[PDB]
């Protein structure tokens, strides 16, 4: 079976779990028990199921040089998709929550959960708690006896913790951080002192790669019982830097790329995000194009995000992406080295994560 | 050591415990600490502690007669503060997101969190969230090595998703369940079919009692080795009949208790909500009474919620709530004694919870 097709059926399978468990032991009704299942479908499916993909990628990176019966195999690969599917649960909690808090209005070419006419914001705040709360049920109910259980336990929420404290970076990054205070309104930054990469870095390793690069490829070693053919830290390294590189070309898309590839209307400008474009644009600007983008940046304006997009295009922030491109692509096929020492086969995972972002 | 001043100790000790591992592990600057610091207080704290505190209560009964070494002693009384707090802060969570959701205006007398001027929503949901990882954070630190660390977790997210099962059966309760559809806009009940007993102790079974006290009194028997001192089955039912009166009691209160006792001006009747007052009301009014009720109930409108509260107060329901209390006294009367059969501290330790539930 192609993993696809693996993965795919486990969603039915664990989707079926859920709402059977919810009429048998939750007294749930069937009426809201449809809603719950078109809520699944549609804040868990319809991308590319990357991350939860990872997972089984991995895990059949080591059936490959691992003695099993075939029975263990096939355990192996449903405990891959199951976690696989908790990381898109994950995901769906987040892209819930965060639309909400947000405003957004689309997202994948749809509108945001919480503006389907049935559910408005009172419901989807807890729909996206319910979401998270299923990748729990996940867990207990398929790895009840498994040995890496309490470690996935463990990793999983470490993740969530990092990606709740990652997107409080990134809703106050437009602020000053000496001026944080839950009495006093959040003025917008006037000097931009903290758009620098290194904070830019914080807000994505945090927000992004812990999620979307790190735990899919330890989860992966977790249902293979594989973690000790790696450098657990050379994974953290390579992860972070795949998973900056990412945003960085998220980041890009939403100023550049037409609303219907993206599938939004890109706002990071008028929402005043710490974006790569933002920083690496003040790290070359001169005084006056510094003083043109404050008065600019953060306004909802058609007018004044324009000039913000044409101080981006004059400043040839390309050269500086062809560079930083390059850059990672050193530093990615180094670590790619270092993790060969111990495993090839996870190696080659990691090369096939990286060869998946980078070509997109 | 009094119980309430090692139960605030160890808030003071876990906040420093999570602060300090912001800075050391996750990168945090000291004034978005102090903003998490500041979320932390105003959400956990200024309410009477009872959940927390019954964790505590139930360790010290069986401390009482039970042998151990002092620093044993010390060291259940510890973790039954830090699964208290667990406990108080996935309350936090639920409140912060439940007055999100509901645009409530007030909680305990003060502005509910989302509304203090330099939090909005945008960062409320979010802090929502981090209140709720913070319990996982807590338990895995504490716990590491405990015996009762995986009933305990499992446990603490079957809680947590019952509740957030609850939320749903709350927010959806005026709502016709065969109407129930994210693609269109949901009416409100005409017929009110779906006020009902059975219906409303759903609702409360899963949005209160769980975490209320079904979660303190067996976290208690986790933290203390003593589950089998219990025959499970009767502590779920003591809990679902406490925790049902208890939300019988708020349910009276939220329509007549004057707002500075309750730390709010209740909506209930303007929210159309599945009360119990509603139900019961229902359940004796004639066809003139069930018509008045039906063109008034659920409307802003001051006069309409005027007409409802002269309804309940004509129908006379102090003598529903009256007989109510009779056959809950009876009933839990009856299980405390069917609890004696196997722990007689037990049984007492749910003797106090009902008898701090009945006064107040
Ligand atoms: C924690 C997260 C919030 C949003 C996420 C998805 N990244 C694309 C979005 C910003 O459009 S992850
Ligand atoms: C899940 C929960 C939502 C709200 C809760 C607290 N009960 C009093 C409130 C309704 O005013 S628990
Ligand atoms: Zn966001
Ligand atoms: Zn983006
Ligand atoms: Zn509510
Ligand atoms: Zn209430």
């Amino acid at each position: 079976m192609a993993s696809m097709e693996r993965f795919l059926s486990v969603y039915d399978e664990v989707q079926a779990f859920l709402l059977d468990q919810l009429q048998s032991k939750y007294e749930i009704d069937p009426n809201r028990a449809r809603y719950l299942r078109i809520m699944m479908d549609t804040t868990c499916l319809g991308g590319k199921y990357f991350r939860g993909m990872t997972v089984v990628n991995v895990a059949e990176g080591f059936l490959a040089v691992t003695q099993h019966d075939e029975a263990t195999k096939e355990r192996i690969l449903h405990d891959a998709c199951v976690g696989g599917w908790m990381i898109e649960f994950l995901q769906a909690h987040y892209l819930v929550e965060d639309d909400i808090m947000d405003g957004s209005v689309m997202r994948r070419g749809k509108p945001c959960w919480y503006r389907f006419p049935g559910v408005t914001t009172q419901c989807a705040i807890n729909d996206g708690i319910i979401l998270k709360s299923w990748t729990q049920i996940m867990a207990w109910h398929y790895f009840a006896d498994r040995p890496f259980l309490k470690d996935l336990l463990c990793l999983f929420q470490k993740v969530d913790y990092a990606t709740a404290v990652g997107q409080m970076y990134d809703v106050t990054s437009m602020c000053d951080s000496n001026k944080l205070d839950p009495e006093v309104a959040q003025p917008m930054t006037t000097d931009f002192a903290e758009f620098t990469p290194a904070i830019y870095k914080r807000i994505v390793k945090y927000k992004t790669t812990f999620y979307t690069y790190l735990l899919p490829l330890v989860m992966g070693l977790l249902v293979s019982e594989a973690a000790a053919s790696v450098e657990m830290n050379l994974v953290e390294r390579v992860a972070h830097l795949i998973g900056e590189y990412f945003q960085v070309q998220d980041d890009v898309m939403d100023c550049f790329t037409p609303p219907e590839q993206l599938g939004k209307v890109g706002t990071d400008i008028e929402d005043a995000k710490c974006s790569w474009l933002a920083v690496t644009f003040l790290g070359k600007a001169n005084a006056a194009q510094v003083a043109e983008f404050k008065a600019n940046y953060g306004e909802k304006d058609p007018a004044k995000v324009a000039v913000v997009k044409r101080l981006y295009s004059k400043a040839n922030l390309q050269a500086d992406f062809a560079a930083y491109e390059a850059e990672v692509v050193r530093e990615v096929e180094s670590l790619i080295e270092q993790l060969k020492v111990k495993s090839p086969t996870f190696a080659e995972s990691v090369a096939v994560v990286w060869e998946k972002t980078h070509k997109r």
